[PDB]
């Protein structure tokens, strides 16, 4: 038993990162079959960052005006190209730690690891969530640019987050793979600011069941409401509607706890209207919301990766 | 910025995953070079735990009763050791992934990301801390054993746990690398309650040192105290004793954001006395003790 924020082994995407320079720039680039994939603010500098012509920037740059290292390990750049806001490098070597992998968007509300990388080196893995304002609260310094999020299943590595910028507030803004910012973001010095945030509801339930699977079990009550009703609640409350598609995902917790999904809201309801009287749930006194129905399953059923 | 709950990246120790079974009892076990560590409560039957005789179970094990498959390979076991309460299986072949590594003690405070593993295989990674009554709060199913908690500090893999079993309150125990327990628990399946727990307030101190430097100064005050005045109160509230060795460590922390460490005290204080009256603290709604003052240095600079 026990119930931890608990990221995916990062083996197979540590074998991947390399550093990426490119004039006074140094961030990390990810290194799949023979191309290095960054983002494309390597090009800029702080006056270009103010409207930068991005195409216009590449042009004028070569293959020997970046330099990749692998470790210490120089691979030679044979070609650039820009796909949306990542660059892509072609190297003249494939990287034979190329684990099985595909490129995913995710959407929000779903969870991922984020290796934290700096010069090329991974220095740390955490647990994130997609906001639903489409930034990610992560832990991000100067160099962090290129450090990805990635799920697993089996053996594929998902891909599904590249690092590119921190906003006012300190939260974070990136790419997936193919480039395309998640939320109304942009690669440019101009004001931009992350929009009010709402807690992920169908993640909130999730992290309930696991509380009752682990013994947590105070906040239970003999009501239960409707879909309706309680999405009238979550609307006041600044909670993401529950869809019945979000209920239906639930079926199996609801069937191993006995607690159906519309019980468990009941007892959501119940604490966002008077809170926790001073009680705690897994450890937190308040609603933890990064933890995804599957992220349930998979940490108390003991899922490995191969 | 942003702080957030990070665990070193796990491939080094990934690379180490090997399963043991011996009888019907599978766990994971660790393989260095040619030998492969994993708890000794493997060549134990249900009976044989209440009061096992290990060097009795260990002398009538044949090197063939022990399977070991790394992947899809099977290594053969080719002799057998006992270390207080670990095995040490020695294999025919050696590793070629293992890292450059050191076998660790830590002392309660102290924190360490965990490799949760089933069936040789890595499940996922989290932070612990080895709490003051040497317990662990881990997340630890059926087939857990022999998963292991370590640093990697510098590029060098510092293993200081093993796991070895969970207790009624649902928390955590194991021995280090050379088989000692942390804490006074044994692999019996003898009564071991573990002590009351307490407050890590040193790590309390760094973590609200964090929070300064992410931009938060809400919790801060006027006031300072006496380390032992300190003390007097933050036991009251099962806080562990903050001594000059803790003073001095914090000391980078204060010089970075210039708050003495006995005026981050009177904060503490005063937030042990009032609560947070609805705010929050790095998106916590309690005072987080399982970051070390090194591990805010860690990921703060
Ligand atoms: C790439 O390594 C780096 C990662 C950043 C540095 C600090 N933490 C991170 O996550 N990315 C950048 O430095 C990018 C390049 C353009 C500027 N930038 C930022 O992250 C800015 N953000 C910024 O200027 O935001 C707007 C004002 C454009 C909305 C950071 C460094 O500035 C603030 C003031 C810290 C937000
Ligand atoms: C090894 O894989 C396994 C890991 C355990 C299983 C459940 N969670 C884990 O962390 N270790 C064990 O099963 C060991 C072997 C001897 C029994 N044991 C336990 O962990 C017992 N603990 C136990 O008997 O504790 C005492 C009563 C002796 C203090 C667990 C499985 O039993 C309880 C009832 C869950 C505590
Ligand atoms: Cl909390
Ligand atoms: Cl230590
Ligand atoms: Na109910
Ligand atoms: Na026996
Ligand atoms: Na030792």
């Amino acid at each position: 038993s026990g119930f931890r924020k608990m990221a995916f082994p990062s083996g197979k995407v540590e074998g991947c990162m390399v550093q990426v320079t490119c004039g006074t720039t140094t961030l990390n680039g990810l290194w799949l079959d023979d191309v290095v994939y960054c983002p494309r603010h390597v090009i800029c500098t702080s006056e270009d960052m103010l409207n930068p012509n991005y195409e216009d920037l590449l042009i004028r740059k070569s293959n020997h005006n970046f330099l990749v290292q692998a470790g210490n390990v120089q691979l030679r750049v044979i070609g650039h190209s820009m796909q949306n806001c990542v660059l892509k490098l072609k190297v003249d070597t494939a990287n034979p730690k190329t684990p099985k992998y595909k490129f995913v968007r995710i959407q929000p509300g779903q969870t991922f690891s984020v290796l934290a990388c700096y010069n090329g080196s991974p220095s740390g893995v955490y647990q994130c969530a997609m906001r639903p304002n489409f930034t990610i609260k992560g832990s991000f310094l100067n160099g962090s640019c290129g450090s990805v999020g990635f799920n697993i299943d089996y053996d594929c590595v998902s891909f599904c987050y590249m690092h590119h910028m921190e906003l006012p507030t300190g939260v974070h803004a990136g790419t997936d793979l193919e480039g395309n910012f998640y939320g109304p973001f942009v690669d440019r010095q101009t004001a931009q600011a992350a929009g009010t945030d709402t807690t992920i509801t169908v993640n909130v339930l999730a992290w309930l069941y696991a509380a009752v699977i682990n013994g947590d079990r105070w906040f239970l009550n003999r009501f239960t409401t409707t879909l309706n009703d309680f999405n009238l609640v979550a609307m006041k409350y600044n909670y993401e509607p529950l869809t019945q598609d979000h209920v239906d995902i639930l079926g199996p917790l609801s069937a191993q706890t006995g607690i159906a999904v519309l019980d468990m809201c009941a007892s959501l309801k119940e604490l966002l209207q008077n809170g926790m009287n001073g009680r705690t749930i897994l450890g937190s006194a308040l609603l933890e919301d990064e933890f995804t129905p599957f992220d349930v399953v998979r940490q108390c059923s003991g899922v490995t990766f191969q």
